[PDB]
DNA sequence: ATCTGTACATGTACAGAT
DNA sequence: ATCTGTACATGTACAGAT
DNA sequence: ATCTGTACATGTACAGAT
DNA sequence: ATCTGTACATGTACAGAT
C-alpha cells in the first residue's frame, strides 16, 4: 500500500513519453543514416534499443534512453585478458573498413571509438530542429551520450558495440542459469543470439587500456526482462500479474535516491541492482513467489538479499560467473559497508527516502 | 498400474528408430534433392518433417512418417469455398497448373514415381493413389513395412486467412506472446483431392498447420520448464498415445470406423490442453483422470456431432457430411464399453 | 527493361489513460 | 472495465540503380 | 546457393539408488 | 515398485565456408 504509492509516484507519464520518444527517435535516426554513407568504417551498423525505457523499468521520468550501434565483425579471435571473464582484446586474421583501427591485428577499442564519436560531434553540429549537445567524454563509459534539452534533459547513450555470431565465449559457459526457471530451451535459443562487445574505455593506465573490450549482455537482459516468467502468461492479458518488474523499480529508485544524496555511493550502479534481482528471479523462479500482494515481502527478500551481497562482498555477474562487481577491486569495503547501513536504515524507519 | 504399461508396450526401441530413419532419410533426400537439382517446377520445395514421429508421439513402432514438401509462392489471391473454413480456391514456372491442385499433385507424383524406379539399394515402391489424400505416399519394405507420406504444399507468408482468426485459442494456456509469433509464421495449403464429383473438387485445396502442430506438441506446458530436465513431466502426450491407441485398436478391428483418424483424437485433445491449461492437471500421478477426462470430451464431441478444427473453428470434423451419425453413435458405444470394463483391448 | 536497399504497411503486447 | 501511444517484428513497394 | 559442423533438445535403455 | 544418472540415438537450428 505505501510501496503502492511510491509506484505510483515512478509511473512515466504518457505524455512525456510522447515528447520525449519523438525527439529521441528522430535524433538517434539522424545520427544512425550518417554512418551508413559513404565510405565510413561503421557503414552496415545496425540499432539495437536497450536498457530500462526499453524494458519498461525506467522509472520517475523518460529522460535517459540507451542505444545500441552494433556492428557486424566476421572471423574473430579473442584473447581473454587475465582471465577476468568479462574483458577480451579482439583478433583479426584475413589482413577492411576497421583497417585505420587495427593494431598489428589488434583491434584498438579508443581508435575506433574515436573515431566513432568524432563522426557524432559532426553530424550533431548539423540539427538545428533540437537542443542537442555531446557529452564530455566520462572514463569507463562505452558510450558517447547526448544531452538533448527537450526543455526538459534528456541523456542518450550510443553504445558502440561488436556483434559476433559465433558461439559465446567460454566464462559464460556457467552463466544464465534460467533452467529451473526459463527451462533449457529458452536458454538455448538466447545463446544462439549474438554476442557483443563494446570498449571497456578504462582511464587506470593498465596494460592493453586502449585496445581491451568488455561483453554484453543488453539484448539478452531485454529479452528476460519482458519475458521474465515461469508460465508463459506471467503478466499478459489472459495470465496472472506479477511484481517482478516493481521490485525492480522499488530497488532502483532506493538506490537513485540514495546515490542522489550521497557521494560515498560512486561505485555503485543501477546494474548492480539489475543483476542482484536476476539472481533472486533464480532463486525464487515460481511466479507465485512474486505475487503483488505480497509486495512488501518480495521488495523486503530482495534487501535482505542485496545486503548480503554488500556484506559478503560477492555479487557476481549473471553472465559471467567468475567475474565478481562487489570484487575489493571495484569497490571498497568502506563504500560496501556505507551502503548497507543506509540501506538497512531506510529498511528499519519506514523508507523515509521514498518520500523525497 | 496398467496404463503404465501400455505405454511401455507402445513405447518405440531405439534399434526400430534409427533402422527406420536412416532408410526414411535415404529416400526423402533423393527424392527432394530431384525436385530441384533437376530442372522442374518445384525447384524452391523445401523440407519440413512433421506428424507424430517428429512430434514424439508415434507409437507401437516406427512404421509411419509424414514430410511436407514446401513451396514459396508470392501474391497469391485465396478465395474462400462456400464458407467452409479450411477448403480455398488459389489464383494470382507453374504456369502449366486458378492453380489446380490435381494437375499439380499429378506432376509432382509423376516426378516421385520416376524417382522410386531409380532406387535399387532400398525396397521401395509407390502406394496406389488414394482419393482424399494430399500425399504421395512410399510403401518401404525393410524387413519392415514403413510408409511415407510425401505431403505437396504452397508455403504463403502473408497473414493467416480471415476463417483463422478466432482459431488457435492459447491465450490462457501458452498465451498471447506466443500466438502472435505462432500466427507470423507463413501458413500452408494442401490439396483436397476427394472423389466425391462434388463442384470445384479438383481445384480445391486445404489449409494445413502441422508446422504450428509440431511447436505446440514440444511446447506445450503453461510454464516453460515443462517436460524439459530442469522441469516437471507432464503427463500430455502419454494421453495422446493413450487415446491414439484407443482408436487405433478399434478401427483395426471395425470397418465402421474408417471415416476416423488419429487427427480426430489429435484435435480432440488440443482442446482438452486448451480447457486445462495448467501443468498440474497433467500431473503423471494423475494419468487415469486425465485419460479418463480425455475419453469423456471426446464422448461429448460425438454424442453433439462436434469437433472443430483446432484452427478453423467453423470447420466442424464431426459434421454429418464427413462422419455419419451411426458411424458416431458406433464409435461411442465401443469406446464406452472399453472404458467400463477395463480397455480389455489393450491387452492384444 | 529488371533488380533491390529503404522505408512504408500491418498487427499486437505492453502498459498508461480514461 | 476499455481505449490508446509506443516499440517492434515481419511483409512488401518502389525510386533509383543497374 | 548448398553443404558440413556444432550444440543440445527430444527420445530410449539400463543399472544402481530409492 | 519408482527415481536418478549415464550412455546412446535422432532431429533441428543456424553459423560459416564453399
Ligand atoms: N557495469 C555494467 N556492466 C555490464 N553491463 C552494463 C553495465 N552498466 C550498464 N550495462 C548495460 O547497459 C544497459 C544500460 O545501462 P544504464 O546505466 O542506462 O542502466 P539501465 O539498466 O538502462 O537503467 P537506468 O538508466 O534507468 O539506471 C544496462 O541495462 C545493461 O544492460
Ligand atoms: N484431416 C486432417 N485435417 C488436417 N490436417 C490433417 C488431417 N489429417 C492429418 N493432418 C495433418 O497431417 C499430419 C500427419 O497425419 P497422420 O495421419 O500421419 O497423423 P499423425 O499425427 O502423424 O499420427 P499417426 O500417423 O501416428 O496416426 C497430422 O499430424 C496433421 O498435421
Ligand atoms: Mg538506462
Ligand atoms: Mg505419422
Ligand atoms: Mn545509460
Ligand atoms: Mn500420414
Ligand atoms: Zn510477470
Ligand atoms: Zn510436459
Amino acid at each position: 500500500d505505501k510501496l503502492k504509492k511510491v509506484l505510483d509516484k515512478l509511473r512515466l507519464k504518457r505524455k512525456d513519453i510522447s515528447e520525449a520518444a519523438e525527439t529521441v527517435n528522430k535524433v538517434v535516426e539522424r545520427l544512425l543514416r550518417r554512418m551508413q554513407k559513404r565510405e565510413s568504417e561503421f557503414k552496415g551498423v545496425e540499432q539495437l534499443n536497450t536498457g530500462s525505457y526499453y524494458e519498461h523499468v525506467k522509472i520517475s521520468a523518460p529522460n535517459e534512453f540507451d542505444v545500441m550501434f552494433k556492428l557486424e565483425v566476421p572471423r574473430i579471435e579473442l584473447q581473454e585478458y587475465y582471465e577476468t571473464g568479462a574483458f577480451y582484446l579482439v583478433k583479426f586474421k584475413r589482413i577492411n573498413p576497421l583497417s585505420h583501427f587495427l593494431e598489428g591485428e589488434v583491434l584498438s577499442a579508443t581508435k575506433m571509438l574515436s573515431k566513432f564519436r568524432k563522426i557524432i560531434k559532426e553530424e550533431v553540429k548539423e540539427i538545428k530542429d533540437i537542443d542537442v549537445s555531446v557529452e564530455k567524454e566520462k572514463p569507463g563509459s562505452p558510450a558517447v551520450t547526448l544531452l538533448i534539452r527537450n526543455p526538459e534533459e534528456i541523456s542518450v547513450d550510443i553504445i558502440l558495440a561488436l556483434e559476433s555470431k559465433g558461439s559465446w565465449p567460454i566464462s559464460t559457459k556457467e552463466g544464465l542459469p534460467i533452467q529451473g526457471w526459463l527451462g533449457t530451451k529458452v536458454r538455448t535459443n538466447l545463446r544462439r543470439e549474438p554476442f557483443y562487445l563494446v570498449p571497456k574505455n578504462a582511464k587506470d593506465g593498465n596494460s592493453f587500456q586502449g585496445e581491451t573490450w568488455r561483453l554484453s549482455f543488453s539484448h539478452t537482459e531485454k529479452y528476460i526482462l519482458n519475458n521474465h516468467g515461469i508460465e508463459k502468461t506471467c503478466c499478459e492479458s489472459s495470465g496472472a500479474k506479477c511484481c517482478r518488474k516493481e521490485c525492480l523499480k522499488l530497488m532502483k529508485y532506493l538506490l537513485e535516491q540514495l546515490k542522489k544524496e550521497f557521494q560515498e555511493l560512486d561505485a555503485f550502479c543501477s546494474y548492480h541492482v539489475k543483476t542482484a534481482i536476476f539472481h533472486m528471479w533464480t532463486q525464487d523462479p515460481q511466479d507465485s513467489q512474486w505475487d503483488p500482494r505480497n509486495l512488501s515481502s518480495c521488495f523486503d527478500k530482495l534487501l535482505a538479499f542485496f545486503l548480503e551481497c554488500l556484506r559478503t562482498e560477492k555479487l557476481d555477474h549473471y553472465f559471467i560467473p567468475k567475474f565478481n562487481l562487489f570484487s575489493q577491486e571495484l569497490i571498497d569495503r568502506k563504500s560496501k559497508e556505507f551502503l548497507s547501513k543506509k540501506i538497512e536504515y531506510e529498511r528499519n524507519n519506514g523508507f523515509p527516502i521514498f518520500d523525497k
